[PDB]
């Protein structure tokens, strides 16, 4: 199942704004757990570092950009996440949030 | 029932060379068949291009995984648009890698 969240990148680091409520379902991470965060702790000992350094790229190009990564619920069962990101422009053009959706397509 | 503009490239030869063409792909960019077999599809690339989302591109074929990105490319006549780029990793039937396909698709006219 999939699920969504907002970044702001105006804040040190793109922490989490808002989560849907998928996405605690589907990781088993609280909000509490989740909120002020950066997404990265989704990733872990198989997550490939070169597709990291991919979506590190795609932010600062601010442009929407897709890849498939390896990523690990709370309890330690992985997945390969089609991760969706996309940038939000306010009405004057600024960039104002990323937004970032996760879509499990295969176990791991 | 748009049209397909695709490559597909060889990770064993230097530089990940075009090894394929769509003729969908002929006609959306301008070039010729001559122009492009053999070479790497960069050439799509120019001025405004953001080198961030170039390096993404290497990233997620040194990563050799399905990936998305738009990225502004240009025409042979100039003529710029972004171009929503999705690359995924081809496998031989025993599973291992064969080719890069890649399919342009663009999305805005600049
Ligand atoms: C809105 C948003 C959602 C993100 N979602 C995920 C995710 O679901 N899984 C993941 O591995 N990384 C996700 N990331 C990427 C990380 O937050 C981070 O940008 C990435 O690890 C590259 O930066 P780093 O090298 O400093 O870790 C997301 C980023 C943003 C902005
Ligand atoms: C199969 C395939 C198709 C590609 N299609 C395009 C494209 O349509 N437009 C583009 O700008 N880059 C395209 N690329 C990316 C470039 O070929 C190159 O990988 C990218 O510019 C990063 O490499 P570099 O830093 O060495 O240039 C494609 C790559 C592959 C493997």
């Amino acid at each position: 199942e999939m699920s969504v969240v907002f970044s702001d990148p105006s804040q040190p680091d793109n922490p989490i704004i808002y989560v849907s409520d998928a996405f605690l379902v589907q990781t088993g991470y609280t909000l509490e757990e989740v909120l002020g965060r950066n997404c990265r702790f989704l990733q872990g000992p198989d997550t490939n570092p070169h597709a990291v350094e991919a979506i590190r790229q795609g932010l600062k190009a601010e442009t929407r950009f897709t890849i498939d990564i390896l990523n690990y619920r709370k309890d330690g069962s992985a997945f390969v996440n089609r991760l969706r990101i996309r940038p939000i422009y306010d009405p004057e053009g600024n960039l104002m949030f990323f937004a970032g959706a996760q879509n499990p397509v295969l176990e791991h």
